[PDB]
């Protein structure tokens, strides 16, 4: 009973956050086996953010210019290398706290869990989509950059981001495990733009599903559509097309429910042409899209 | 900039989760030093339920007869007691994963982190606040009784909920981690009523101070109020009423932002009395009331 935006456990990944120095600029770093990952801006001074050449700024430093710290051990940097926008420093011990570990690139509109820290220390866990546009709408301060995403299935961590950058619009920018940027941003200190985006349509059904399995049932009604009369809706809001990979995907709820996912898209089409009346489902008084069907299914039954 | 619903991170907890297994029954279990803490309904069978005598029936138990397993490692149980609704199994091993550590017994509109837990292993973790009325609007399923409830300070746990039950409506309901239940409830398969609930009104002014931090502030207007002229309003739309001691705890926002708290009063009594218009504050298109003062302070400064 009851639904909430739920984060993955953060235990795992708190073992592998440590603090990375360089010069005057100190972030976060993520310390996996004798490697530790962090974004390379930390070799910039406030100065060089607006146009780094990070190739030369990287040759002007050397391993022990890398202060790396876990907790209060400090670790000893023996080699240093840039793949993208990240830096991956060497260090002669292996984290003994280095959990399963996977690094992968998630899609637009899968979700994961942020552990935000600061100093590599954890201040906060939560849960977030990748919106269509490759953003994040986070909640990230000076000093959060080197702070990662990721999923677990069981024992292993699927690691999927690293915080980077915040847009002048309060937005946030990363790159996956590998420092290639979501999006298509750059590490400057200069305007970018997101492109625009839209609204998640088969995490928003996922949703409906959970709100139906959780009581809350005054959305459904007696019609139905067709995936080409509801995209023409969809396109209407400033929703992503639904294709049948996504009504497939939908299946295990359409199935433990009993309400075909054509009819969940007419509830959806007219709480997009009507709005919700001043009334809430699942404690909302908009349409959430930051919940997959996977999600919904794991939260519904209960998977550790 | 950005703001969340931010839980805290649920490590220091994860390392005390046990499985608790009693005759057919099986729940969680929170291991604290030699002590096991888990819902004494681990006793009951669903028959046993319906009206339990707990100190008949953990008379026909004894030490062997509870199960004691944290993750593979089986713990010996070498005393059991029953304090209020909770049992304390005591075990022949300290747990070696113990943080610093506290009970306390929180105040309805406080807020907390849970970890969801299934057969003794996290699952999730999600932050919510103890409505006014002592249930919670969780996210729980058979299996979680025993998940706990918690706050961090620095380095110190402070545990303040362990879940038992969930109401015929959906809400849920536990104890301090002294057994105590929060509210009028009782660990019986009766219908309980819950009282009536209000919205959290110092924390709604906290969050319309974190939404002005981060930058929606259409909101704000030209007006001002009393404390007893918006408490007419509260009592309206079924608010709790304000206090000085409220307005001295949004000081700090009130200070950082410039914006006095009875002006911030006079901003919520027109959202109260007008709505919102079909335009969201933080991504919300309802009054959040999930976010202290000291969470807002917390989440704007970056405190790990
Ligand atoms: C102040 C803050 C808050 C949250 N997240 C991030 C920040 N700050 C930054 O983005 C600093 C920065 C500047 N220019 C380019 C990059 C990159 N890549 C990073
Ligand atoms: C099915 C479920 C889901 C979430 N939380 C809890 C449950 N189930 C229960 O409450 C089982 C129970 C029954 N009667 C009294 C108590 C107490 N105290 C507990």
């Amino acid at each position: 009973s009851g639904f909430r935006k739920m984060a993955f456990p953060s235990g795992k990944v708190e073992g592998c956050m440590v603090q990375v120095t360089c010069g005057t600029t100190t972030l976060n770093g993520l310390w996996l086996d004798d490697v530790v990952y962090c974004p390379r801006h930390v070799i910039c001074t406030s100065e060089d953010m607006l146009n780094p050449n990070y190739e030369d700024l990287l040759i002007r430093k050397s391993n022990h210019n890398f202060l790396v710290q876990a907790g209060n051990v400090q670790l000893r940097v023996i080699g240093h290398s840039m793949q993208n926008c990240v830096l991956k420093l060497k260090v002669d011990t292996a984290n003994p706290k280095t959990p399963k570990y996977k690094f992968v690139r998630i899609q637009p509109g899968q979700t994961f869990s942020v552990l935000a820290c600061y100093n590599g220390s954890p201040s906060g866990v939560y849960q977030c989509a990748m919106r269509p546009n490759f953003t994040i709408k986070g909640s990230f301060l000076n000093g959060s950059c080197g702070s990662v995403g990721f999923n677990i299935d069981y024992d292993c961590v699927s690691f999927c981001y690293m915080h980077h950058m915040e847009l002048p619009t309060g937005v946030h920018a990363g790159t996956d495990l590998e420092g290639n940027f979501y999006g298509p941003f750059v590490d400057r200190q200069t305007a970018q733009a997101a492109g625009t985006d839209t609204t998640i349509t088969v995490n928003v059904l996922a949703w409906l599903y959970a709100a139906v399995i959780n009581g809350d049932r005054w959305f459904l009604n007696r019609f139905t559509t067709t995936l080409n009369d509801f995209n023409l809706v969809a396109m209407k809001y400033n929703y992503e097309p639904l294709t049948q990979d996504h009504v497939d995907i939908l299946g295990p709820l359409s199935a433990q429910t009993g309400i075909a996912v054509l009819d969940m898209c007419a509830s959806l089409k007219e709480l997009l042409q009507n709005g919700m009346n001043g009334r809430t489902i699942l404690g909302s008084a908009l349409l959430e899209d930051e919940f997959t069907p996977f999600d919904v299914v794991r939260q519904c039954s209960g998977v550790t």
